[PDB]
C-alpha cells in the first residue's frame, strides 16, 4: 500500500478507548517540537486538511527538564484554562530553547504577564483544581500510550505518526506528508 503501517505510522498493540480524535504531545524542552510549532506549524497544518467536528487535542509532558519541565505541564495547564495558548506557546519555547530565560516557575510566569494576562488571573489558576484535574488528565493521556519520546501524535487512541519514515529533504513536502497521513488515519 502506499501508507503502510510501521512506515508512516505505526499501531498500538494496546489502543486506547475514548481518546482524542487528534491526539500531540509536546514538551517546551523538545527540540523536534520547537521545529514542529515555528518552523513546520505542523498542528497548524493538519488542522487544515483534517474535516470540522474534528477536535485536536495538545498536551505537555514531565520527562523533560525535571522539576521546571513538571512546572511547564502546569503552566500549559493555564494555558488551556484560560485560552491563552496562541499567546504563551513561542515565548515559552523561546524563553527555554533559544533565550534560555526560563529558570522557575517565576519565569514561566513572567511570560504570560508580557503575554497580557494578569498577575491576578494567572495565579489563580495555577492554584485551581480545575488546573489540577487539567494536569491529570495530560499525565493519563501520556500514561495510556507509554509515551518515552515526543513530539508524538495519535489518531483516535489507535495510530502513531512516523515522522522518521518521511522524506526530510523538503521541510513543506514533510509537512504535507505528515498531515496527510494524519487525514489518511483519521478516514480509517
Amino acid at each position: 500500500a502506499q501508507y503502510e503501517d510501521g512506515k508512516q505510522y505505526t499501531t498500538l498493540e494496546k489502543p486506547v478507548a475514548g481518546a482524542p480524535q487528534v491526539l500531540e504531545f509536546f514538551s517546551f524542552f523538545c527540540p523536534h517540537c520547537y521545529q514542529f510549532e515555528e518552523v513546520l506549524h505542523i498542528s497548524d497544518n493538519v488542522k487544515k486538511k483534517l474535516p470540522e467536528g474534528v477536535k485536536m487535542t495538545k498536551y505537555h509532558v514531565n520527562f523533560m527538564g525535571g522539576d521546571l519541565g513538571k512546572d511547564l505541564t502546569q503552566a500549559w495547564a493555564v494555558a488551556m484554562a484560560l485560552g491563552v495558548e496562541d499567546k504563551v506557546t513561542v515565548p515559552l519555547f523561546e524563553g527555554v530553547q533559544k533565550t534560555q530565560t526560563i529558570r522557575s516557575a517565576s519565569d514561566i510566569r513572567d511570560v504570560f504577564i508580557n503575554a497580557g494576562i494578569k498577575g491576578e488571573e494567572y495565579d489563580a489558576a495555577w492554584n485551581s483544581f480545575v488546573v489540577k484535574s487539567l494536569v491529570a488528565q495530560q499525565e493519563k493521556a501520556a500514561a495510556d500510550v507509554q509515551l518515552r519520546g515526543v513530539p508524538a501524535m495519535f489518531v483516535n487512541g489507535k495510530y502513531q505518526l512516523n515522522p522518521q519514515g518521511m522524506d526530510t529533504s523538503n521541510m513543506d513536502v514533510f509537512v504535507q506528508q505528515y498531515a496527510d497521513t494524519v487525514k489518511y488515519l483519521s478516514e480509517k
